[PDB]
């Protein structure tokens, strides 16, 4: 029972007519979909849970359709958003559509027979749809009375100053019609998404009934919350030019103990039995948990590949050990991007001024004392001379020196 | 000052930035518009007040644009309407558009130089507009918080069972864009309509500022109410003679209450305000109801219509029917007097029973013998009488009257 398997992983928030859907899944393969709007040049970790759920359905023999919102991205989803978004240009949205489509594709199998994945774009049917056709054929089936009362937009109708445009208010209809289109085009009978999408999904179920006289289903995945109550992202992009593999890997390494097993269930393809054995091992080891290391390895390999995972571990190992000889120029570029705090400095700066400019020390007088106390390392090597100037060999690849005050305060000097 | 002149006739419900509009009108001709949606094959008396208002602006030298809602008629205006309307087909709406455009055209001058009237249809811009273009270029300028607070749709936003579809809720944006579109195409700076249109007009004023950075204005005419509190023109009083005959039209006006007659001359005629006031004091039989009937009937149905209406009225009052033509009897059968269809050979007693002028043959016999019945205005007191062929006027019609005023028209099969 796929729904029950997803429920044990904590991956089912809500499901329409669960018995009928489970009966349909057990009968044979179904086609299902999940949509992703282009609001940026990359997806982030928030988008990964439903994307990986498409794969989980596919591994059970179902056919996933990954829709990218070429049209909906020109409108903007208001669902549980406190503020009206500015409209994006057609040129920017198209550039983002191509990037997202390409980023999504490796997570799904496009070559596994009948249930091979399908890439879809709702601009195909909205780009040539007349406004009177939309208002009459689609709009007549929507009650404004019900629409203004949906949880996703109700808060936006409290104050005019923090209100909602007719553009964003119409979004629900567009996503509604997409479900009817995919049902007609590919026999799609299930739509999945995060729990904020419930109302957009159910409008599609109701419209598919009205337009195509077909019974279709909805299933949502919970939005991730941490046990402490704080917000999940602290955003973590899938694109390495936005969030380096090192920072990505470190984010998972630093997962709280109360979230690590749930995150393994949400973000990995490890069996429930293995995750339960990992939790049990951590419970009776007599040591701190090792699950964070397993979670970091799994998700980093999934998103950034074996090469990305090895680069994340090599940077982590070098930063910890102090020995930087194993680092490449590309590794230092991850560090400069977002790995450790960084500063740009003109070559010839003494150690004292590097400490002040890097904000590792408030003044040169303070810098002098901390150097003399043997609290500073240069590329992991201790340097106790206050009057010290860096040697040309300490500027790695001619432009990198890593300063560390104590055991954990880093600043990468990027020489100009 | 034209606004002052309209206020004196009681034709101004509301007006935006009034000093500026009066100033714009005073410096020279403006282009203005009023829209009419196709919800039937004819306009009715309710539509006459803003229609004549376009002509009142045109006489003052302004350029009227008469818009027929070929696109808006496919959506449906919910303004102050208690219930959602069913969608009409594209084929039906197109038939109504052509009938309404042709009914409006004689009320305005399409050949008077610079200020010649223009017929417009919003299907010309909405019929091929892409949905994303509409939602982005127009929809972004509309606040749902503001829309749900418009007086015209409030009664519809309390309960789902007396609710509003997304279709009718989007209407306000189409009428809003129409004003912006007419401002760009023809330099239209004023929109008029009845008071129910206030919110649709003010949305157009706001959108024109947002889209074209132009200042435009709105003016509404009051919805006609009676002194007694009842509904005006109550079914409806249509402009189409095949729906409401010129006789029935004329009679409706003759029977206007004295408390409404002077206000109605101001709203429905081109008579000067000086003339109407002079007519008001003089009544302290009033000739006003007769003057109102004469003016509006001539305006809608022409001199030929007015003469037929007067000719039928006169023949029914006198009982002398020789002046009635075949077409006059056709007006009587349509809606002029109660009518009953009958097979030729029916006796007088049967005609009185079938027409419901008498409850039984035995009673009809007593009524006929009492000299209460006229056949085409001639007394007939033989209870056993059968109609003569010459009494079937144009081989089709016989008018019975019981007593001094109860008529029934027999239409022979
Ligand atoms: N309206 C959806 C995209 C969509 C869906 C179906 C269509 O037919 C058309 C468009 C939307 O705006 N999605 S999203 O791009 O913001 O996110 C994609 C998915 O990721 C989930 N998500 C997003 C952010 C987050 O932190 N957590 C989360 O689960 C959302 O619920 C959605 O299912
Ligand atoms: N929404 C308007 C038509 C319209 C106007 C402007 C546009 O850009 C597009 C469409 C509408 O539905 N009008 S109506 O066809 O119902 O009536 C036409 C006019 O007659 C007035 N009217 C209607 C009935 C009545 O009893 N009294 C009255 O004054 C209305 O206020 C409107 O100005
Ligand atoms: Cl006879």
């Amino acid at each position: 029972n796929l729904i029950k398997q997803l429920q044990e992983r904590g991956l089912v928030a809500q499901v329409t007519d669960e018995e009928a859907l489970a009966e349909r899944l057990a009968q044979g393969p179904i086609a299902l979909y999940c949509g992703f709007d282009p609001t940026a040049d990359s997806l982030h970790l928030g988008h990964l849970v439903p994307l990986l759920c498409l794969k989980r359905f596919q591994q059970a023999g179902h056919k996933p359709v990954a829709l990218v919102g070429g049209a909906t991205g020109l409108i903007g989803d208001p669902s549980f958003k406190a503020a009206e978004r500015k409209l994006n240009t057609e040129e920017t949205v198209q550039e983002w559509v191509d990037k997202i489509r390409k980023q999504v594709a490796p997570f799904l199998d496009f070559d596994c027979g009948e249930n091979s994945a399908i890439a879809a774009n709702n601009y195909d049917w909205f780009g040539n749809m007349n406004v009177l056709t939309f208002l009459r054929d689609i709009g007549k089936h929507f009650s404004v009375n019900q629409m203004i009362n949906k949880e996703a937009v109700k808060q936006r109708l409290n104050r005019e100053d923090q209100g909602i445009s007719f553009t964003e208010f119409s979004y629900n209809l567009l996503q509604g019609y997409d479900f009817a289109c995919l049902n007609k085009q590919y026999g799609v009978v299930l739509q999945i998404g995060g729990s904020d999408q419930w109302g957009n999904i159910t409008s599609g179920i109701d419209l598919t009934r009205r337009l195509h006289q077909n019974q279709v289903f909805g299933l949502t995945v919970p939005l991730i919350t941490k046990a402490d109550g704080t917000k999940f992202g602290k955003a973590v992009w899938l694109d390495p030019k936005k969030t380096s593999p090192y920072k990505f890997y470190q984010f998972w390494i630093n997962t709280a103990d109360a979230d690590v097993y749930r995150f393994l269930k949400f973000f990995t393809f490890m069996s429930i039995e293995e995750i339960n054995a990992l939790e049990e091992e951590d419970k009776n080891s007599g040591k701190a948990p090792r699950a964070q290391y397993v979670l970091a390895e799994q998700v980093t390999r999934l998103v950034h590949g074996e090469e990305g995972l090895q680069a994340a571990k090599r940077i982590t190992e070098c930063l910890f050990s102090g020995s930087l000889s194993a680092l490449s120029e590309a590794d230092f570029e991850q560090l400069a991007q977002d790995g450790v705090p960084m500063v740009e400095m003109e070559k010839g700066a003494d150690l004292m001024q590097a400490l002040v400019d890097s904000e590792l020390q408030p003044s040169r007088g303070q810098a002098r004392k901390t150097i003399a106390s043997n609290a500073i390392t240069i590329n992991g090597e201790k340097q106790s001379d206050p009057e010290y100037f860096f040697k040309e060999e300490e500027r790695l690849f001619g432009r990198f020196t890593l300063l560390r005050r104590g055991k954990k305060n880093y600043c990468l000097i990027c020489w100009k």
